[PDB]
């Protein structure tokens, strides 16, 4: 039947990939944040157990207040991990989700409508003499018209891809913010333990 | 029956706590490393999925090579997390495990032997005239002797607690090493994305 130019085709492939990537990347980033939460929880637990025994054991010794120093340090890291979840979630996931329920969905729609209009024209073309020229003409009009709409929505999404890179950036952003935030917490308690071991 | 001085008692309590702490702390640190591995895995997956779609999508655009830049960055972080597991495991867990199968176990043993010898003396004391003085004397000798052995092993463990603090330090060590190691990886790719978004 009717065939679409290669440009249109390549443009479609890219949109496809993009759409599928945004799909998996998003699901796996969610699975990722699941385990992050899981670890974050376990962290806080270990942290408490420390703050706890460091209590019971008493502070007249060394291991007692140390379990307390490392204790809170561990728990603060824990809370920073939670902040990270929230960051990734609303600055990377949500945007991609919105891209999928808005732009990608709409493209998919136009593409379906284009296919329908294409098939319908190929059919009405088969019966050229049988059907009134006006009807055929419209069939062709509708096809061209749908092709144009699909080309625009696809093109606009593909041309705005620098924003996907901003989103990837957003992820790496919150990522770096957490690790830097943590290097502080740790580096701090890493000096307090340096003391004790020195007041040895 | 026979009672042990308060110093001996307090010394016993501390040893108890310490022993129990080293127990939970260790189990929870293991549960912690479990989830760390779990997240680490999920990270690498997301990382691959990126390196993948960034491939398929192609590099003639922006999102393609970006998914590749953030792609490996994510995977390298993943591998650093694995290094961290190994660190915590052999520089914090293993030491504590050895403390539990060596020093703590031995104390527990001495303590049991002390109890036996105590109970046995209280019994042989009940039957003072009934049993030969020599036997009673030995019973007392054995008790004092076991008490001394228990006091030494407990005291030595409690006096060497600065080493627990070194271990806590070891944990916080590997912890800080990972986060600093990561701040690099990220900070790096955080500048490469700065470029693309600038060559916009």
């Amino acid at each position: 039947g009717t065939k679409l130019d290669d440009d249109f085709k390549e443009m479609e492939r890219k949109v496809d990939v993009t759409s599928r990537a945004v799909m998996e990347i998003m699901t796996k980033t969610i699975e990722y944040l699941a385990h992050l939460s899981s670890l974050l929880q376990a962290e806080a637990l270990l942290a408490e157990a420390m703050l706890k025994f460091g209590r019971e054991l008493g502070d007249d010794c060394n291991f007692g207040p140390a379990l307390g120093e490392v204790g809170e340090a561990m728990r603060e890291l824990s809370e920073v991990k939670d902040s990270l979840d929230i960051e990734v979630k609303q600055n990377f996931i949500d945007p991609l989700q919105n891209l999928h329920d808005k732009d990608l969905r709409e493209i998919q729609h136009h593409l379906k409508k284009l296919e329908g209009r294409r098939l319908d024209f190929d059919y009405k073309k088969k019966r050229q003499g049988k059907i009134p020229d006006e009807e055929l003409r419209q069939a062709l009009e509708k096809f061209d018209e749908s092709k144009e709409i699909a080309e625009s929505s696809m093109f606009n999404l593909l041309e705005m891809d620098i924003e996907q890179v901003s989103q990837l950036s957003a992820l790496v952003q919150a990522q770096l913010e957490y690790h830097k935030q943590a290097v502080q917490i740790l580096q701090q308690v890493t000096v307090r333990l340096e003391e004790r071991i020195r007041q040895a």
